């Protein structure tokens, strides 16, 4: 099938561990510290991953950063969602960090995680495949809607190239539903929405200043 989709598949980064501190008492501050630490490390691999998206590296450093700063959370969320598809009411932030309802409650993330679970539910019924997952991630980056893009035409070209990949993929792989590509595209609004909630919530966590956050995570969160 489509070359871009398969290129994205081989470019998929390895899983990373959350490694929550075994010596620290379980609390909302510990959970949040673990997640922001995990996100910070993921953001690093996400930046290296983006270089593999056709045309992305040709954009100016400025535009590349603009796209990443607008889409970073959507990309992080898609990952959690995909790793959770074969689970029930649980979010696999990492193999060693699976959050259920109670954990979400004590971490003060019940509403955010419930929203991510809404994403998981919809993708489950659509039987989201890994090929579609990786393409959606790339598309989410390209269709980020940054308010500071220098070369609008180039970004639209990137969006177009990736949209075509998904289209070509669905036309060849899912003959039974000539509208599957569109359905995949129609799941983006909920991703954008959930991402916005997460960024807002974690911004308030940054302000309350009771949770340490690393350089890269803070840079994205302060974009
Ligand atoms: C939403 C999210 C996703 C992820 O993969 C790591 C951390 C956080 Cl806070």
């Amino acid at each position: 099938y489509n070359k871009i989709v398969s290129h994205l598949l081989v470019a998929e980064p390895e899983k990373i561990y959350a490694m929550p501190d075994p010596t620290v008492p379980d609390s909302d501050i510990k959970a949040l510290t673990t997640l922001c630490d995990l996100a910070d490390r993921e953001l690093v691999v996400i930046i290296g991953w983006a270089k593999h998206i056709p045309g992305f590296s040709t954009l100016s450093l400025a535009d590349q950063m603009s796209l990443l700063q607008s889409a970073w959370m959507e990309i992080l969320i898609l990952g959690v969602v995909y790793r959770s598809l074969s689970f029930e009411d649980e979010l696999v932030y990492a193999d060693d960090y699976i959050m259920d309802e109670d954990q979400s409650k004590l971490a003060g993330l019940l509403d955010l995680n419930n929203a991510i679970l809404q994403l998981v539910k919809k993708y489950k019924s659509m039987k989201l495949e890994k090929e579609e997952f990786v393409t959606l991630k790339a598309i989410a980056l390209a269709n980020s809607d940054s308010m500071h893009i220098e070369d609008v035409e180039a970004v639209q070209k990137l969006q177009d190239v990736l949209h075509e990949a998904l289209q070509d993929y669905e036309a060849g792989q899912h003959m039974e539903d000539p509208r599957r590509a569109g359905k995949m595209l129609m799941t983006l609004p909920l991703l954008r929405q959930t991402s916005t909630k997460a960024v807002q919530h974690f911004y308030n966590i940054k302000l309350e200043g009771k949770v340490p956050m690393h350089k890269l995570f803070l840079e994205m969160l302060e974009a």
